[PDB]
């Protein structure tokens, strides 16, 4: 079974619950601290690996405690490290996370870049024929876009049957990303990128952008409360509603959970519309759970 | 010049800038984060480092990296550490700080106590000889109370020249804090005990609370934007106005900055009233500043 490979970067979430959110210039005890590996592909590759799929995850690293806290979390979900990028300048990234008791609510303070991030070149090493599906969280777009280029290259020598499936993640509303677009089957775009470029909901976002897609491309934009909706080459709008649990504690990696649950039921064969319902049913799950564990 | 004993606990800061308070669920990029020494007698040696007075700090240490920063930093301000007590258990406390670039607030995520606290057989190791002037940042009471008393019956075998000067804070509101009142040569009271026992204003306060402090003490309470007031034994309510900095910056520890400054003028043999206004003063400045050194 070829593995899913997911290119981005490992964040150490230092994660502080509290029993309620903190009113400005107040003090507040919080109830516990914790240490979670976090980041978007880093996170997705958690969920595609308790879902029962054989990943990779490329990403930059420096060598310390750190590291090795990250590292040995992705060894115990047998995260395949082969690619991982060791970086003699910078750190691992920090974000401190607020977690809201009472609403499950994730507030999260994030820092400048700690360390180079994958280039073009670093990709270049990546034997192409191990994978399947390789999934890019978009960061450094005008390298990444040459990784991109190079799948595209290799696909085109391949049958149908032997195609790598590509996806990638806009998430940040930063205009280098937008690139993006034009690459991978499965295009995720954020809720805060669609608002940022002035749609009011899932279904204006993707009939808005569809165009900027590749041929054959499908379209996800999941929003909140409001469930998730994709568009492919058809032209019919998909959608599923959310499913929340009965009480929700954690968000923290809700979208990334989407995001591979997506990934995952796709790469199984299920229909879109299929795969839209099991992400917003295993992100609710998540939801309702500390961490990801539970999930399966 | 004999010293002056702050006795409390060393807290690691963690301090994050950002540019606007951050919104519940959101994602905020940082403007920087850094580490400062903190705690509240903590940082009362600073500032009396800072304005001239050879000052002493009494508190619990976990060895390891964070007691390195935290320790070489009050080196750095020649604090005496003879009487760190070195704990083999616990670690270092944390607090998570988020500063508003923009209001120069300060929100202050902490946590259960990390290390054991400084206990009144610890204290009784002290040669009270060497100190004009003791002060505690209230926390362990039933310990403390008996420190308290050790002072107390240390300066019945002295003169009145050579009696130990006593200040104590009762900054949380914790009922087992309230027995401190009855301490201290100079109590200071903080505006959320006031508010949590029902007063309005640090008049209020003062004249609500004069009948727990001991014979001859001044109670000493600060109402942030309206000044700070003070309540000896004649009866005389005494004020001063706060001395707010063109632009407020950073107000982390500048109640502790008011402490400090407020012992400083009282030691120096300065009224009640002028030590009020040195305390406003200097803890405006330091509103000002990013950290305490610019207050000199």
């Amino acid at each position: 079974e070829k593995q899913i490979l997911c290119v981005g970067l490992v964040v150490l979430d230092v994660i502080s619950l509290v029993d309620k959110y903190p009113k400005e210039d107040s003090e507040i005890r919080c109830l516990s601290q914790r240490w979670q590996r976090g980041g978007n592909a880093s996170n997705s590759c958690t969920v595609l690996s308790l879902l029962g799929a054989p990943c990779a995850f490329m990403g930059s690293m420096a060598p310390g405690h750190v590291a090795d806290f990250v590292l040995d979390d992705l060894r115990r979900y047998s995260v395949d490290l082969r690619y991982t990028v060791f970086q003699t300048t910078g750190s691992v990234p920090i974000a401190t996370v607020i977690i809201n008791e009472a609403s499950g609510s994730r507030t999260i303070l994030y820092y400048d870049r700690s360390l180079p991030d994958v280039s073009a070149t670093d990709f270049e090493k990546v034997d192409l024929t191990q994978f399947k599906w390789i999934h890019i969280e978009g960061r450094n777009a005008s390298e990444q876009v040459k990784m991109l280029q190079r799948i595209d290259a290799h696909n085109t020598r391949q049958p149908p049957e032997q195609k790598i499936r590509v996806s990638v993640e806009v998430e940040k509303p930063r205009e280098e990303l937008f690139q993006l677009f034009g690459y991978g089957d499965v295009v995720f775009v954020s809720k805060d990128v669609a608002k940022h470029l002035g749609f009011q909901s899932a279904e204006e976002a993707l009939r808005g952008l569809y165009g900027r897609v590749r041929k054959g491309a499908v379209l996800v934009c999941a929003w909140a409360e409001e469930g998730a909706d994709a568009l492919g080459p058809d032209g019919k709008l998909l959608h599923s509603d959310a499913f929340p649990p009965p009480r929700v504690v954690d968000t923290l990696g809700a979208g990334d959970t989407f995001n591979a649950s997506v990934i995952f039921s796709l790469s199984q064969g299920r229909s879109v519309q299929e795969a839209l319902r099991f992400g917003c049913q295993v992100a609710g799950k998540k939801c309702g759970l500390q961490g990801f564990d539970g999930i399966v």
